[PDB]
């Protein structure tokens, strides 16, 4: 499941790399709002 | 905390965009592991 699998990867990532993932999720929601 | 904030955003995303976020996390981990 996508969220559970993302949690598993993120638990291994240092905070700055987790922040990239979060900021990517925020862009994806902006793009979703433009569909 | 970044993981919970990412979950919150991902819960709003359509499944293909959730997969974008998971694949972004997987990329970050491959880079972290190669550093």
């Amino acid at each position: 499941e996508n969220i559970e699998e993302t949690i598993t990867v993120m638990k291994k990532l240092e905070e700055p790399r987790q922040k990239v993932v979060l900021d990517t999720a925020k862009i994806q929601l902006k793009e979703q709002d433009e569909q």
